[PDB]
């Protein structure tokens, strides 16, 4: 095995994920979210059961296929280099019912992934992973999302000004656009803010909260009441329950 | 090393050992803290014996009446993360009795039930919304993923030690449970959740005392849940594609019943 060990490289570290500009998905289900919101497919791995899915797969996706033997597909029967898109915040789409989430220096890749299953679920249009952050790209964040990445554009910025400049252009066509932070301590509560206006909502890291420079720039901070001092929440969980509010209040009037 | 460190490298395995030895292993200064606030009997505290000691770590030894064992660094990554943080502490921590009046009752209960859970962190997640969000206790019923788990252990962040946490094998025990406390006054009402539940989450009542019933990633609420409940209630969702992870929406759910409860809207 020789291009096996590129692939292999690919599951480890993200510099070799950057370089090549591609990444590994697994599962049937997955895969064919890829296939179905335009992302290309340059290789596609598998296993001798094969589902109905999987052989489905096989005879619509047109692309390099390749047989494995179960020793190595390391547990999954279909695995695919899937290329990497460009980090454009214009994938993002603004319109008037604005809602996006950005989501401050994350450590945890897992957190990401949850974050992206949760926008795309609760009707959000966009994600932003701002600064030194774990790998959109890392397979917990892949596994986690559940095949949400490919349908809700997560898209990764290092610094914050350049988020700032896209933002001000969006407010420069009519649209605008308030950011709100969220934290356990803010000077409003969650169900008093109006989020049927259009909103990027800023979650903060798991043990850092949002950085002082995005506190700054927001306009409004908002929190969910919590029961006591020694509580708070997963930036997920929080973010999940803020993406819920909102959604209750665009239905509700 | 020891036979005495190979009993408790086994606490980090399988459900039954910890429950037939009655312990558990809590790793860190401060979910230990958190512990010994809450009044969780400590029968051991293992520290680091090539020691750098912080301070926190030296006020446990010296603040907490226990035996404590120094121990080489190398036995002492028992588990951490194999990847993210050695702990200069870990201790063997009792764990309570499966008893349900664990978890007080009263006319403005809001309590929660993970349905044999396959992702532990998923408990300790939940362990972790619930506490912060005003819920008085957490069921999680089946053999599959465990309370205890180091990894719903760590991922509760310290909330396992001040949330009654209670495992039981099947609905039938939570069922006598709940027909008992109803006979003494409380009506708590069983709430299944579903992302095709027969009604949406803030058009239910939830000042009302409540269980609420969250199910399994890969199944949702079993078909014996869905028939003892009482209502069923929905996150609504943007499309027929995504659907959300149990403890996100758990957490989204505890929230509603939080925002009704500050009383209106
Ligand atoms: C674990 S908290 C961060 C810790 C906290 N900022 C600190 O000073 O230690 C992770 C993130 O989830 C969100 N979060 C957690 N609890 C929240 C709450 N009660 N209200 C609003 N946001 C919350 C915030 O966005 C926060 O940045
Ligand atoms: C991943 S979901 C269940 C999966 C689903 N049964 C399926 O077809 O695979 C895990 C649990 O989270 C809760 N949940 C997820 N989405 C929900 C929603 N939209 N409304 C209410 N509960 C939801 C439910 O308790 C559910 O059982």
């Amino acid at each position: 095995n020789a291009r096996f060990q590129q692939w292999q490289a690919l599951l480890g570290n993200r510099n070799k994920r950057t370089r090549a500009g591609e990444f590994l998905v697994m599962g049937v289900r997955p895969i064919s979210l890829a296939v179905e919101h335009g992302w290309p497919v340059r290789t596609l791995l598998y296993d001798r059961e094969l589902s109905k899915w999987a052989r489905e797969l096989l005879r619509t996706v047109r692309t390099e296929q390749i047989a494995m033997a179960p020793d190595l597909l390391m547990p999954p029967e279909v695995v695919a280099v899937v290329e990497m898109p460009a980090d454009d915040l214009d994938r993002i789409p603004v319109r008037e019912d604005f809602l996006g989430v950005l989501f401050d220096r994350p450590t945890s890749p897992g957190n990401i992934g949850s974050i992206i299953r949760s926008a795309d679920a609760l009707g959000a249009h966009g994600l932003i992973v701002a600064g030194h952050a774990a790998d959109v790209y890392d397979p917990k964040s892949v596994r986690s999302s559940t095949g949400s990445l490919f349908s809700l554009p997560a898209v990764r910025v290092p610094s914050p000004g350049e988020v700032m400049d896209w933002v001000e252009a969006r407010r420069a066509a009519g649209t605008p656009i308030v950011l709100v932070g969220t934290d356990e301590h803010g000077d409003c509560d969650v169900f008093d803010f109006d989020f049927t206006q259009p909103t990027l909502l800023l979650i903060g890291n798991e043990t850092a909260g949002l950085s002082n420079a995005w506190r700054t720039l927001c306009d409004y901070t908002v929190s969910i009441p919590m029961a006591g001092s020694a509580s708070s929440l997963n930036a997920a969980n929080a973010a999940t329950a803020i993406l819920y509010e909102a959604v209750r209040q665009r239905i509700s009037g």
